[PDB]
């Protein structure tokens, strides 16, 4: 399937994309505000994950940090990215379907929507202003909105037994974005597409 992911911010984002234990494509790129990278992932990637980094300084061996979504120092990232980190989340080929989704389980830091470009399913999108509208407590300094189990690492916002509510913090997220996972039992907003679909991530959708 291809994906191609668009800078519409008006700052460079570093985009990444991986499955956690590789790279998908080259696993990251600079795209200046406009830029469009298009990937190739295999079928059948089950858990690949697409996200922005921001305030990024590499060297020439692709070896540096960034302020969020650093995935251990790499340009082209092999790893997940640290928090706070709005997500792209998808399964590919599983069953003859497709399953895309938007989440905030590991914070927010770039506004974002998540649409097919074949037929046949609709988009998703996060697009409020979390980071403006952040609770001081998740505030993270990089930048960014943390979720609540990155702070405060507990059972109840982890959901480490498989049993856990909703929280203040997780009705935060919901209530900016309906259509993104705010925590982990959350109500699931997957969206189901047909097999070997090809879809479009854009960062900042709205200005």
């Amino acid at each position: 399937a291809t994906f191609e992911i668009v800078n519409r911010c008006s700052y460079t984002v570093w985009a990444a994309a991986s499955k956690g234990d590789a790279a998908l494509d080259a696993g990251g790129r600079q795209l200046n505000s406009g830029e469009s990278w298009t990937i190739n992932v295999e079928p059948g990637t089950n858990g690949g994950k697409i996200w922005a980094r921001t305030d990024c300084y590499f060297d020439d061996s692709g070896s540096g940090i960034c302020k969020t979504g650093d995935c251990g120092g790499l340009l082209r990232c092999k790893r997940f990215g640290r928090p706070p980190t709005t997500l792209a989340e998808f399964s590919l080929n599983q069953y003859g379907k497709d399953y895309i989704d938007i989440s905030n389980i590991k914070g927010f830091n770039v506004p974002m929507n998540f649409s097919p470009t074949t037929r046949g399913c609709r988009g998703v999108r996060c697009a409020a202003d979390i980071v403006g509208q952040c609770p001081a407590k998740l505030k993270a300094p990089g930048g960014g909105c943390n979720d609540a189990c990155t702070v405060f690492q507990t059972s109840e916002y982890c959901c480490t037994t498989g049993k856990c509510g909703p929280t203040e913090y997780s009705r935060f997220f919901k209530r900016l974005c309906p259509d993104a996972f705010s925590y982990v039992l959350d109500k699931p907003t997957t969206v189901t597409c047909p097999g070997s679909s090809n879809y479009r991530v854009t960062f900042c959708p709205t200005a």
